[PDB]
């Protein structure tokens, strides 16, 4: 009935450590802010406490150049997106994860996106065949146990042509800005801006452009959980927004219910 | 007839093409975000052979070394007449006197490079003719103690921008200085004190958004005399012709030529007066 999609899109990820961002400040702007130079059409760039995560087209992976505040997952990376005519977890998380896939979860303001090696894309065909129609995309056509901290966080989206004009305040939030938790996202794929960040990050930003009450919960390992959180939360379902950097695991519920997020959590 | 020593004490170096993406994450800071360095003299020039880097010592506190850098050992006043004909007045006199400067005329004022060495000398050629003051504790305080041409067919113009507004042309000026690629490819962009001093490109002006940068009534655009050089190691021999002909001029000094803008239609005339000498 309902539709699973792979796209065309080879992502490799990617771990900057904080004190060598700034050795790449020249490509990932190219990336950011200038279309008509890279094209990359899958970018995201996350920040964390403990580095920068990046997953990047094989487009916007030649430049990158390598270093030693730059570590890469040898594995290559496939895009998977529900569709139909978010359910997401217990249909296509734990199907997964039972046949031990990892899977690294990237929600962003207009879709959601499962993240899947390709050395593992024979399973998730088969595993998988009967729960929806699954799509790939040829052309343009589509041919069949840790912390929380206390940050209030906004999903925000941007019109692609009013970029420029918070361009500055974006640059010095990334390469310039050293519980309360330091925590942003920025992901442009396909044309489309996602932002997550926090109440008083947003602050920085003049007033009516970034258009549109979150909270994180959080856990993973160095280098299976997403599915737990997963399972946890379809449960007794609430919405969640789900992203994986390259050490943790993310999750980001209303304010409203964040506790109970956490019985739920916690007792799994 | 006032002449001005200001506090600014300023580094010149050459970043080599190659290397400029290494100085992306400095450069930017320097020119978009004037609350994380306290530095407040800064200019950079694109030419064909480099990049030139005049950044006071705040500012050049913020580069690190490389192979593509290449700084000059001493430091550096900046000179300012105070109520561009500087030429006939001082450049000339002070290159009478053996003292090497570096021109570096902005939409505001015209500022004139002198290493701290030289000081003296400056003070002994010009203290007859204006009186000079210094500026201590941000007070303007009275002090007693062989080359050939290439004219290139650009046409220039010369920007100022309201400091308010520099962000809607950040992503714009960005392309153009870290990102882009007879005539010649010239670029410069200088925040001083907080004024914003651009030349450009006409054909480098359409890129950029429409009703921000600000031109003095030019119709008549700009056509620039270029004379080259090796690196730090000659205005006298451009202003000094050109201000017999009392014509103006905007002097820009790289770190290996000379460069200066003469209104269009008169660009003929001021050939002409470059190569009698």
């Amino acid at each position: 009935m309902m539709e699973l999609h792979i796209l065309e899109h080879r992502v490799r990820v990617l771990s900057v450590a904080r004190p060598g961002l700034w050795l790449y400040t020249h490509p990932l702007i190219k990336l950011l802010f200038l279309p008509r130079r890279s094209r990359c059409k899958f970018f995201s760039l996350t920040e964390t406490p403990e580095d920068y995560t990046l997953m990047v087209d094989e487009e916007g992976f030649k430049e990158l150049p390598p270093s030693e505040f730059l570590q890469v997952a040898e594995a290559t990376w496939l895009v998977l997106n529900v569709s139909s005519h978010t359910k997401i977890a217990r249909s296509v998380i734990a199907p997964l994860a039972e046949h031990h896939v990892s899977v690294l979860m990237l929600s962003t303001y207009q879709t959601d996106f499962i993240l899947v090696r390709e050395q593992d894309l024979s399973v998730v065909i088969h595993t998988l065949a009967q729960e929806f129609d699954i799509y790939r995309e040829v052309g343009g056509e589509p041919v069949p146990p840790i912390q929380s901290p206390q940050n209030r966080f906004c999903v925000l989206t941007l019109d692609p042509e009013t970029l420029p004009a918070i361009a500055t305040t974006l640059i010095d939030v990334l390469f310039y800005s050293h519980s309360s938790i330091t925590f942003f996202a920025f992901s442009l794929i396909e044309g489309y801006i996602s932002i997550v960040m926090d109440a008083e990050t947003q602050k920085k930003f003049p007033s009516d452009l970034l258009l549109t009450l979150w909270r994180m919960v959080r856990i993973g390992g160095q280098p299976g959980i997403v599915a737990q959180i997963a399972g946890p939360l379809a449960a007794a379902d609430i919405s969640a927004y789900y992203i994986s950097t390259f050490n943790f695991d993310h999750a980001l519920v209303p304010e409203d219910g964040i506790g109970s997020v956490i019985e739920v959590l916690q007792r799994r």
